């Protein structure tokens, strides 16, 4: 029995077709109810000889907790979120396909589905998570996914302990795909919405105080993460940046998504802003405020990345070409997206002149915290200060 193709096909248009049918319903309530019968539908078939091809480990999908699904938000679409339970083997080629078993956070959902999962007691067990668009292009976040996986190598490469978390992305169609999601974190609207703390205080309850070695590593955490994003929101001209689409783990790391604004997407940022990742009073005391060792370390990180990032311009910058010259993408203008882009890599540029480069970014990454307002007339007048 050779890897046969059909069944994978079939599963993967079963999970857009899923998408096609909600998409005719009005609210979200009703999805909600069409998902679930869809999903029971889609367990007659499992287990199967198909797999999940996000999970990025050899594996047969089991099951398909019918009730554990959340139709997301959309004006018009019908993405949707799914729990896949899956039998983890070493060969897939050469394993049979396991026999039928007869019938928050991440950490719960986890608990919840494998104590009432007849396959949770295996264990070679697993839960994944995907997240199916029917109806979006995902080319953009696929170049996003490219981009951010070559910074994390070359980072790795160059021992420059920034942190990044790309996600994958699968495209189907041109107007569909498949995201598997950052689980185990919430936004930064909701974690403040929550807890009703700043994120500082918020470290200091969850993770530790100021001389336990809890909040010393979520602090790194935080920082080698701001840094890195910092960069990629630089390099990507990533916009639309807010704390609806900035998650924090466990860890205290942040992780940046849904990048629907890149290069020469428009509309373009009128208010010569350099990115569009800004560094909020709150993320600063996070780091321990302006004069603080952990804000020092930022800018350490942020010169060695972009450094390392600039060794490395070509590997980063023909993954934008190629996409570039197979697709029609929003984010594309023209000659000029990608000139720009090379430049942002500063290649003529002294490490001395990066060091002050770094310098002038970081502060106005910073321009809109009202210090800047308050101690920034001796640019606007001819006052001294
Ligand atoms: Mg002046």
């Amino acid at each position: 029995e050779p890897v046969r193709l059909a069944p994978e096909r079939e599963f993967i248009k079963s999970l857009m077709a899923i998408g096609k049918r909600l998409a005719t319903l009005p609210t979200k309530e009703q999805k909600t109810q069409r998902l679930i019968s869809e999903l029971s539908l889609l367990n007659h078939k499992l287990p199967a000889r198909v797999w999940l091809p996000t999970a990025g480990f050899d594996h047969h999908v089991v099951r398909v907790p019918h009730t554990q699904a959340v139709v997301l938000n959309s004006k018009d679409k019908a993405p949707y979120l799914i729990y896949v339970e899956v039998l983890e083997c070493e060969n897939f080629d050469t394993t049979s396909v396991p026999a039928r078993i007869p019938e928050e956070p991440w950490q719960e959902k986890v608990r919840r589905i494998r104590e009432g999962s007849p396959y949770g007691h295996l264990p070679n067990w697993r839960l994944l998570s995907v997240i199916v668009k029917c109806g979006d292009d995902l080319r953009q976040e696929l170049l996003a996914f490219q981009v951010l996986k070559q910074l994390q190598s070359i980072w790795e490469q160059e021992r420059v302990p920034l942190w990044i978390k790309p996600y994958k992305i699968l495209v189907i169609s041109a107007d569909s795909g498949m995201i598997e999601p950052v689980v185990n974190a919430v936004s930064i609207h909701q974690v403040k919405k929550q807890s009703q703390l700043s994120l500082l205080d918020y470290f200091l309850q969850e993770h530790g105080s100021y001389t336990t070695e809890a909040f010393l590593s979520a602090q790194r955490n935080f920082v080698q993460s701001c840094a890195g994003y910092c960069l990629v929101c630089y390099l990507l001209q990533v916009k639309d940046r807010h704390n609806g689409n900035i998650l924090l783990d466990a860890e205290g790391h942040i992780i940046h998504i849904d990048f629907g604004f890149i290069l020469s997407s428009s509309p373009r940022n009128l208010g010569f802003e350099t990115s569009a990742f800004k560094l909020t009073t709150e993320f600063v005391d996070v780091m321990g405020g302006l004069d603080g060792d952990m804000f020092n370390y930022y800018k350490m990180l942020m010169l060695q990345g972009l450094i390392a990032a600039r060794k490395h311009m070509d590997k980063v910058v023909q993954i934008v070409e190629i996409m570039q010259q197979g697709s029609q993408l929003p984010c594309f203008h023209g000659s000029s997206t990608i000139r720009n882009l090379k430049e942002r890599f500063h290649m003529s540029m002294t490490e001395e002149q990066l060091q002050l480069l770094v310098e002038q970014m970081v502060d106005g990454s910073m321009r809109s915290i009202t210090t800047k307002l308050y101690d920034g007339f001796q640019y606007l007048t001819n006052g001294i200060m």
